[PDB]
RNA sequence: UUUUUUUUUU
């Protein structure tokens, strides 16, 4: 369908939230619970979205904003307005649902509209519920009866479980769905589910099947994602509204960049160390800062080591999904009130978290895509506020930096090598618990891991996964032993025949 | 020897 640019201008009227309401596009309520937070404007995503979305012109709204400029009431503000403009009608139903990669943006999400009812107890009729993976179905379904909410917020899986059973009790006359990170939700392995949902709530809805306006947002998203959306979208127009330039790189400008070239992977795990002491003792432990791995079983390491060294100067949060999801919910409440700490995480924390003040964003590996550069920076310079970010990365991980520039034209200034003194080794080394058994796990997971994104990121196979391979020697302090396996394992891995394969692994069967 | 997420507490 048509797909209408509306790009990025530099001198056109600043909107606010008095002119919008003497303007009739929100109404008082609403305008009360913003002003009462305090912003000192409205946002440039926020400006420019707010009055298309709630136009009674039929089209659908994508809109790419950076990281940190306030997305999230770019659509919570209009979905209100709606409920407002609707109230009478079909009060006991969901008219909005927000869905969101991650069940602690999830979570977020609903927190954040917690805040616009605190602000206006008038606006607390309008109900609010969040479905996400890990908490009591049951006691979600009380709350969805007894408050019957006009707003739910979900993730795929457990929106699509509650869909299929009770889509006709709640669900028949929504008439916004929104995308949050929305070029995620379509790739690979959200996109099936987002389209069930989809088509679920078009069947579904007493209007038409065509009724149901969508809104897609992300800090990473092009003319590729309308393709990938189609199968979503039923609207004839789409309004594209961009608040970044055509070509302008999608990272934050405030955020200043660097990345610590090592010669081997496991050297950027003492780079790391070596920098957050440096921080903390600059600092004096006035620090705050995100550290993202590439895998659940290496993030656990990586908690081990810098509980080890910095425990005693820092609190340690250690958050990826296999942590209990009570305890990731309560961590992330700690992490956006502390004033300092090192939050320890995969990349189920690199979209869309609002932690605020965090000094630094530091990375030990490449992301799990490549969009997830810009991301992960994004968890600092939010709100107007600085922040720096380094990337730890070996030689054979270059290509992936290289990549930003081709694919992102992100170019980062600040570089520098770096190589470990035996002293640092020793220290970090010596303080490791884990067994030689529980070490091969964690490195095999970053094989796998590596192994994933050789094609996006252009590397050399038979570069880059030998060292990931040799990080299982560095830590056992022996950088010719291998690691042990069997012939079966071997064959699962597709690489009995392999040359590659033979400079990894040591056949122990 | 489940690479990041994402229902199965329906
Ligand atoms: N108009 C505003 N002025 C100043 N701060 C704001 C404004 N609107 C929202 N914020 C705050 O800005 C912070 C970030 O907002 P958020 O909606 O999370 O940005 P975002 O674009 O969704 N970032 P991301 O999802 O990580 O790309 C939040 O803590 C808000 O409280
Ligand atoms: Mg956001």
């Amino acid at each position: 369908s048509k797909l209408i640019h509306v790009p990025k201008e530099d001198n056109s009227k600043e909107v606010t939230l008095d002119s919008l309401l003497e303007e009739g596009v929100l109404d008082k309520e609403i305008h009360k619970a913003i002003t009462r937070m305090e912003f000192p404007g409205l946002t440039p995503v926020q400006q420019k979205t707010i009055k298309p979305i709630l136009s009674s012109e039929d089209h659908d709204v994508i809109a790419r904003a950076k990281t940190g400029t306030g997305k999230t009431f770019a659509f919570l503000i209009p979905i209100f307005q709606h409920l407002i403009n609707t109230k009478f009608d079909s009060q006991y139903m969901v008219k909005a649902v927000i869905v969101a990669p991650t069940r602690d943006l999830a979570l977020q999400i609903e927190a954040e509209v917690k805040k616009i009812h605190d602000m206006n107890y008038g606006l607390k009729k309008y109900a609010c519920v969040s479905l996400v993976g890990g908490t009591d179905f049951r006691a979600a379904m009380n709350k969805m009866n007894k408050l019957r909410p006009n707003i739910v917020i979900a993730t795929p899986g457990r929106l699509i479980d509650v869909l299929e059973k009770y889509s006709n009790k709640f669900f028949r006359f929504v008439d916004y769905k929104v995308l949050d990170e929305a070029d995620r939700l379509l790739e690979i392995g959200f996109r099936d589910d987002l389209e069930t949902i989809s088509g679920i709530l078009n069947e579904k809805n007493s209007k038409s099947a065509d009724n149901i306006k969508t809104l897609l947002f992300s800090a990473t998203l092009d003319d590729k994602v309308q393709k990938l959306a189609n199968n979503i979208m039923n609207k004839k127009e789409c309004l594209f509204l961009d608040t970044v330039d055509k070509n302008e790189p999608e990272a934050h400008e405030r955020i200043d960049q660097s990345v610590v070239i090592s010669e081997k992977f496991a050297n950027s795990i003492f780079a790391a160390v070596e920098h957050i002491k440096k921080q903390i003792k600059e600092r004096d432990s006035n620090y705050k800062a995100i550290i993202f791995a590439p895998t659940v079983k290496f993030t656990s390491f990586l908690c081990s080591i810098l509980k080890n060294e910095f425990k005693k100067d820092l609190p340690i949060l250690e958050f990826h999904g296999k942590i209990t999801q009570n305890k990731r919910t309560s961590l992330v409440k700690r992490f956006k009130k502390d004033e300092s700490g090192i939050l320890v995480c995969t990349d189920v924390g690199a979209r869309g978290m609002d932690f605020p003040n965090v000094h630094e964003v530091l990375q030990i590996g490449v992301p799990s895509e490549l969009a997830n550069y810009i991301h992960r920076i994004g968890r600092t310079a939010r709100s107007g506020k600085e922040g720096s970010s380094v990337l730890f990365i070996c030689k054979d991980e270059l290509p992936f930096v290289r990549e930003l520039e081709d694919a992102k034209n992100i170019v980062i200034a600040k570089q520098e090598k770096y190589e470990p003194s035996e002293e640092i080794k020793s220290e970090v080394l010596e303080a490791v618990t884990e067994e030689p058994e529980d070490i091969s796990d964690i490195v095999i997971s970053l094989i796998s891991s590596y192994r994933s994104c050789i094609k996006e990121y252009r590397f050399s196979e038979r570069r880059i996964l030998p060292e990931i391979a040799s990080t299982y020697g560095v830590l056992l302090n022996d950088p010719q032993l291998k690691i042990p396996v069997s012939r079966r394992f071997l064959d699962k891995l597709g690489l009995s025949r392999s040359p590659i394969g033979k400079a990894m692994f040591e056949i122990r069967d």
